[PDB]
RNA sequence: GGCCCGGGGCGGUUCGAUUCCGCCCUGGGCCAUC
């Protein structure tokens, strides 16, 4: 039963004694170093609140700087401090650069920010974190394991990140939720009633109907904590909660198995479907995933839209990325279509336009049907692939800034066996609902 | 970078385009980076 299950579960979410110990002693040292320099700092994030998921140990040391300090100063002093304190560093990037390193074996993020008073004055997302922490530390105390359960559950099902490769629940949203419902289970139970118009005002302990799923930030009533949660990911969670409660099981916290498929069986199935399955391959632009995937979606969407207005009847689109290349995957109901198609002309009494419409030299002689004129025109292409080869070659600039630029210099359309031999077999099966 | 809203020019397509497909400059808002 749920309880017995959640019990066996804490085991997969809570960091064991050694992963914890490792943490403390790393924070211990990290503390000394920072003081033997008299720097004004503050640990934030899931480490400072013991809400960190097992296996995801990382520390977040935020450096407080006067308001008056310039942007440049912040990062320079931040770069210096980070460098001196970290065993081994690495200048990372975001809204502004910050430093990432390791201390006594554990991960560390040394972010520079402005010491501020009261939410307004907020100069960057990072400035807001300190407030999020002060508001969260006193209220989440004693429920950390509820937070963890809720992450292992979301992480296990592929919707734990808030970044563009996940579009799911952010760890912050997770604690706010636990602070609202009181525990994992209560969150799971209530989530089942969530709709796309549900709004959760943590500060008001109230739930209301809005225009979109909105979890108003305690620190900023205008900020949506679940802003980048995809409408489909929300749907998948609402369902996942409904099923968990129907049949509790430790399997919900266990990362689903990769489940490889033999390319041969994939071939058979596509045949059983008798659809057009092809891919658009091009070199992976060298850019962070936060810029790459929002592009892959656009590109994939722009082509899907080309395919349907072109009468190829697309079923679903998808995409995969590698160290090497990127793939846009499509499946259609039409492997081929006739050359001729019917073009709609003016009504019979509009002498002006009628004449014009008839003034074009076509090959088949237009006709009248139910009051208006029509014409038989020929298509430029007759198969999905044939069309996308044309679309990608001329409309490359609309598939994203980067993706669009790598397609402009090189792209190929694969299909048949050649396609099943590309590292995209898994994605396809997920796209076709192939079950097993 | 991506999404939402808006201005100013254009190109292709169409009997017919503000309205479909796209391109230039361009104002504001939001999202991820912790």
């Amino acid at each position: 039963k749920v309880e017995e299950i959640l019990e066996k579960a804490l085991e997969l979410v809570i960091p064991d004694e050694e992963e914890v110990r490792k943490g403390r002693e790393a924070e211990e040292e990290l503390r000394r170093r920072l003081d033997e320099l008299g720097v004004e700092y503050v640990f934030v994030g899931s480490y400072a609140r013991n809400t960190w998921l097992k296996g995801s140990l990382e520390i977040d040391v935020f450096l407080l700087f006067p308001e008056e300090f310039s942007k440049e100063e912040l990062r320079e002093r931040g770069l210096e401090i980070g460098k001196a304190v970290l065993d081994s560093y690495e200048i990372r990037y975001a809204e502004h650069p910050y430093v990432h390193g390791v201390v006594k074996g554990v991960e560390v993020d040394v972010v520079p920010c402005y010491k501020l008073k009261e939410p307004k004055n907020i100069k960057s997302a990072v400035d807001r974190t300190p407030f999020h922490h002060k508001w969260l530390e006193g209220r989440i105390k004693g429920k950390e394991n509820e937070v963890r359960l809720l992450k292992g559950f979301l992480k296990a099902n592929g919707i734990y990140g808030a970044e563009y490769k996940v579009r799911g629940f952010s760890g912050y949203l997770c604690e706010l939720l636990i602070v609202f419902y009181g525990s994992f289970l209560e969150t799971v139970k209530n989530a089942r009633r969530w709709t796309r118009r549900t709004v959760i005002d943590v500060a008001k302990g109230e739930v209301r109907k809005g225009e979109e799923f909105f979890v108003v930030d305690p620190v900023d009533e205008k900020r949506n904590v679940a802003a980048n949660l995809s409408l489909d990911n929300l749907a998948r969670f609402v369902h996942l909660c409904r099923e968990f409660m129907e049949a509790p099981s430790l399997g919900f916290f266990k990362p689903k198995h990769p489940l490889e498929i033999e390319p041969e069986r994939l071939r058979k199935i596509v045949e059983e479907r008798g659809t057009a399955v092809f891919a658009v391959k091009f070199r992976k632009p060298d850019i962070v995933d936060d810029n790459l995937y929002p592009q892959l979606e656009r590109a994939s969407r722009k082509i899907f839209e080309f395919l349907e207005r072109e009468n190829f009847m697309p079923l679903r689109s998808a995409f995969k990325a590698s160290e090497e290349f990127c793939y846009l995957l499509f499946e259609c109901q039409i492997k081929e279509i006739s050359r001729v198609f019917r073009r709609m002309g003016p009504q019979f009494e509009d002498e002006r336009n009628v004449k014009k419409f008839l003034s074009r030299n076509r090959a088949f002689r237009p006709f009248i049907e139910n009051g208006r004129w029509w014409a038989f025109e020929m298509r430029k292409f007759t198969t999905p692939e044939e069309g996308v080869r044309s679309y990608a070659s001329t409309h490359w600039h609309t598939l994203g800034k980067n993706v669009g630029e790598s397609i402009r210099e090189y792209f190929e359309i694969i299909s048949g066996e050649k396609l099943f031999k590309e590292p995209v077999t898994a994605e396809l099966c997920e796209m076709m609902g192939v079950k097993d």
